[PDB]
């Protein structure tokens, strides 16, 4: 993958979490993820895709993730999707927009999706 | 998982989408997407969780998963993450929100990502 | 305004809210919102903006309103605002997705954000 | 309002555009908007709400406002609402999220709506 170098690694974002992921050459993400905050407690099994081929005119690489908020200490009936894509360089990001679905009953169902903002750093 | 059995298998969505899973006892969901409209074309690999033990209160089962979208037909340089929930019985459903980011230059990042709502049935 | 005529009047959702609202020739939404559902009790004050000049080519016409969930009998703490498209004809229909906003904490914040989707018709 | 005095004037988000607003003792938001990124210039005509009694726990202040993108100059046949809240103090904030809805052929609706996120502060 052209950016499997870069994304591959360790990641900070704006609350402390921690996402630690391998892009493979065939675009597939899988890893880990420890969130600063929430209903979690230590790493957490994620998965996703990233563009293995990006454009090569400055554009970012797009790409997303999936955490099932369930491990052997805690779970939270619930899954966030982070989408939103890498952006190379001395200061190398990844930027993201989440939503957050809980479990819920068809009365609740209004209330069931959070959404957020996310950008992670090599450094933090 | 609780849902395994309910989950595995194929769904059609509102656009006519047609998505293949396999959901493993271990809350992984892996499987391919073909998207009825958009810069697509034929079957893109897919990855995601699920939560394999729900609450038994009547609530859904939490899930997500990521297609991006290349393959060997073409390459839309972007990535569609969908978070939501499985509702089991007669009519089951996937009631999922998306979001969809296209790589962009930093100028552009403001543009980059659209949200939208798919249903999914086991009919259609 | 083109849909000026199409827009006024009492709309209801999928939820059984009822959405009450006047078009102005100059864009403007006024009137009131009544939940179904959530920490909402009769009628709240909403405002908002349509495009009084959209595309004549069967596009939709875009608009948006927010109500503010504070009124005599209750205050929610929290703003929604709806953000879709008018489309006229025999089944007229106004297609939204909403941000429902409560106000928080700076380190709860991450989790200030409902997102969903509304559809309104004239009959319900 | 509590945060009437607060919210009133003129503030500018991360991609350099200007928001004038005046905050009415009864929850009105009114005032311009000009973009500095997209399909617009000049100033275009907002409305919205707020909570002008929050939370006296050091939560924020639930907001929300809409425009439509037309004016004298142009049309983008389209409308954003930011729904989020204001944070006062030293450095003061609105923090938001914002759904950007095209007016679309039916065929095309599911790309209709753009999200993202907009910080806004007194300086800058």
């Amino acid at each position: 993958g052209r950016d499997e170098a870069g994304i591959t690694g360790t990641w900070y974002n704006q609350l402390g979490s921690t996402f630690i992921v391998t892009a493979g050459a065939d675009g597939a993400l899988t890893g880990t993820y420890e969130s600063a905050v929430g209903n979690a407690e230590s790493r957490y099994v994620l998965t996703g895709r990233y563009d293995s081929a990006p454009a090569t005119d400055g554009s970012g690489t797009a790409l997303g993730w999936t955490v099932a908020w369930k491990n052997n200490y805690r779970n939270a009936h619930s899954a966030t999707t982070w989408s939103g894509q890498y952006v190379g360089g001395a200061q190398a990001r990844i930027n993201t927009q989440w939503l957050l679905t809980e479990g819920t009953t068809e009365a609740n169902a209004w209330a069931s999706t959070l959404v957020g903002h996310d950008t992670f750093t090599k450094v933090k």
